[PDB]
């Protein structure tokens, strides 16, 4: 349980930090980078899930801020919850 429950436990920055440790790959192993992305999936339940990082539009950017900026708008379309408090 070292993690949290959903995106509500991660603010728009604490969560944007997660997608960074994944895309940027700041972990100490590629396996932890996957468990990092799959986790992203269980957070915003995004449909692409790990695609938001492994699915950069042909002409856009795969950076972490553009992917967390992507969910930020997703949660609105999906009318999901949102990050913690900022």
């Amino acid at each position: 349980m070292e993690l949290k429950h959903s995106i509500s436990d991660y603010t728009e920055a604490e969560f944007l930090q997660l997608v960074t440790t994944i895309c940027n790959a700041d972990t100490s192993s590629e396996e932890e980078l996957v468990k990092l992305v799959t986790h992203f999936e269980e957070m915003t339940e995004h449909p692409s899930g790990s695609d938001l990082i492994y699915y950069p539009k042909e002409g856009d950017d795969d950076s972490p801020s553009g992917i967390v900026n992507t969910v930020k708008q997703w949660r609105a379309a999906n009318g999901k919850s949102g990050f913690k408090q900022g």
